[PDB]
C-alpha cells in the first residue's frame, strides 16, 4: 500500500508510538533510557514505530533516517535496528536480541516473524556473529542472513550518520546503504520476499537495546511507498 511521511527532526511525534524504554528527548528519538544523571540504564529495550500500518504486497519503499550512537566507554553495548513487523509486535529482551527477539526462539527463524537492519555494538558469543561490530540484515533471526563490518572509528565517530534502506517489490530485494560524514560507505543487500513473510498489515520502526554504555538516537526519518502494480 502507499505511504509517506517526512519528520525532518522529532518536535512533533503525532504519529510515533514509543514502547519499552524509549522516549522523545531533544527533538529526538531516543530508543534506551537514561537515568536522572544522564547515565544509560543497562539491561533495557524500546522501540519507536511509526503508528499508521501499511501492506506489503506489491510494494516498494524508500526510507532515509540519521542517527547518532552515544558511547560513554569502549565497550558499548548491544546496538538497534530499523525493522518490519506486525502492528502487535511488542519490545522483546533486552541486550543482544536487541528488543527483537527472545533467549529461547532467536535463532530459530520458524518461530519468529520480523525483518531487520541493524547496527550492531557488541560481538556475541550466545550465538553466531562476526569478531567485530557489523552492519546486518535480519531475516526472522538474530543470526543475520548479511553481514559487514561496521569500523570501530564510525562506531564512535560521534556523527550524525545516514542509512537509506529500500525494498524492491519487483526483484524482492533489501538493500542499505549507510553513510558517515567524512567517513565509511557500508552496502549490503538480500533476496526477501517480504510479502510472503507478512501477508497481511506491518508497522516500520526502530528498536534499540542495552547492553551498557551506550544511548542511541535517531534525529529524522522519512518513508514513502508505492505499489509495483
Ligand atoms: C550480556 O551483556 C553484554 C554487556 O555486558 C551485552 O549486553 C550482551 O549482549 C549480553 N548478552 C546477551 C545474550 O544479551
Ligand atoms: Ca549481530
Ligand atoms: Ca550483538
Amino acid at each position: 500500500s502507499e505511504l509517506s511521511f517526512n519528520y525532518p527532526n522529532f518536535q512533533s511525534v503525532e504519529d510515533i508510538t514509543f514502547q519499552g524504554g524509549a522516549s522523545p528527548r531533544n527533538e529526538t528519538l531516543q530508543l534506551t533510557p537514561t537515568d536522572s544523571n544522564g547515565i544509560p540504564i543497562r539491561q533495557r529495550a524500546g522501540h519507536a514505530v511509526y503508528s499508521q500500518p501499511f501492506q506489503l504486497r506489491d510494494t516498494s519503499f524508500y526510507t532515509t533516517f540519521t542517527f547518532v550512537i552515544r558511547t560513554t566507554s569502549n565497550s558499548p553495548a548491544d546496538g538497534f535496528a530499523i525493522f518490519i513487523a506486525p502492528p502487535d509486535f511488542p519490545v522483546k529482551r533486552y541486550g543482544g536480541y536487541l528488543g527483537l527477539f527472545e533467549p529461547n526462539t532467536a535463532t530459530n527463524t520458524s518461530a519468529n516473524k520480523v525483518v531487520a537492519v541493524e547496527f550492531d555494538t557488541w560481538v556475541n558469543t550466545e550465538w553466531k556473529e562476526p569478531r567485530y561490530r557489523h552492519i546486518g540484515i535480519d531475516v526472522n533471526s538474530i543470526v543475520s542472513v548479511r553481514v559487514t563490518r561496521w569500523q570501530d572509528k564510525d562506531v564512535f565517530s560521534r556523527s550524525i550518520a545516514t542509512a537509506h534502506v529500500g525494498y524492491d517489490g519487483i526483484s524482492k530485494i533489501l538493500t542499505a546503504f549507510v553513510t558517515y560524514p567524512d567517513g565509511g560507505n557500508y552496502v549490503l543487500s538480500h533476496v526477501v520476499d517480504l510479502a510472503e513473510i507478512f501477508p497481511g498489515d506491518v508497522r516500520i520502526g526502530f528498536s534499540g537495546a542495552t547492553g551498557q554504555y551506550e544511548t542511541q538516537y535517531i534525529h529524522s526519518w522519512s518513508f514513502s511507498s508505492t505499489s509495483t502494480n
